[PDB]
């Protein structure tokens, strides 16, 4: 199972970890993936995360986009987990450099609470924008079900353990 993980509260642990090396490894039921509406896994955890499934991620995500349309901002989808994971959650989180509402990410994680453990990214921080440290706050006060934060950054991971509540 999860190793090396600190102990946030009595349902989040984390990790200064490449979430690709974490799925790789762990093989977890869900890996969270920090998606677009389009699913387009260019950079960031998306890309690592797609790049590591040799693209097979992104053709399955052009087909369930083709069907379903885009997702909402806040919203989810479960697709395959590929050689990473049993299956992928999708999460968008409110992408702040795209001009998106911070608001949407307490929506955003509420995802994670239809499944009963994953492995995540932190929703809407690095490239997406958000303060990592209030991303980190809204994850613990609304996901309820367990869930292992890998931070693929040493700094951050080392400013949000010292400065965690
Ligand atoms: O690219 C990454 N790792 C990886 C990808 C493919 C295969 C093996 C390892 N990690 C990463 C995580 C978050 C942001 N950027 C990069
Ligand atoms: O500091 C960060 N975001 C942020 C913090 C405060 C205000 C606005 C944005 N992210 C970050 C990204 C990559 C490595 N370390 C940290």
């Amino acid at each position: 199972s999860f190793s090396g993980y600190l102990k946030l509260t009595d349902n989040v642990y984390i990790k200064n970890a490449d979430i690709v090396e974490e799925a790789k490894k762990v093989k977890p039921t869900v890996v969270v993936n920090a998606a677009n509406v389009y699913l387009k896994h260019g950079g960031g955890v998306a890309g690592a995360l797609n790049k590591a499934t040799n693209n097979a991620m992104q053709v399955e995500s052009d087909d369930y986009i083709a069907t379903n349309g885009p997702l909402k901002v806040g919203g989810s989808c479960v697709l395959s987990g590929h050689n990473l994971a049993k299956h992928c959650l999708h999460v968008v989180g409110p992408n702040v450099n795209k001009g998106e509402d911070i608001q949407l990410l307490k929506s955003a994680y509420e995802n994670f609470n239809q499944h009963e453990v994953l492995l995540a990214p932190l929703l809407s921080a690095g490239i997406f924008g958000a303060d990592p440290i209030h991303s980190l706050r809204v994850c613990v006060d609304t996901v309820r079900t367990n869930v292992y934060l890998a931070v693929f950054d040493k700094n951050l991971y080392d400013k949000l353990v010292s400065s965690f509540l």
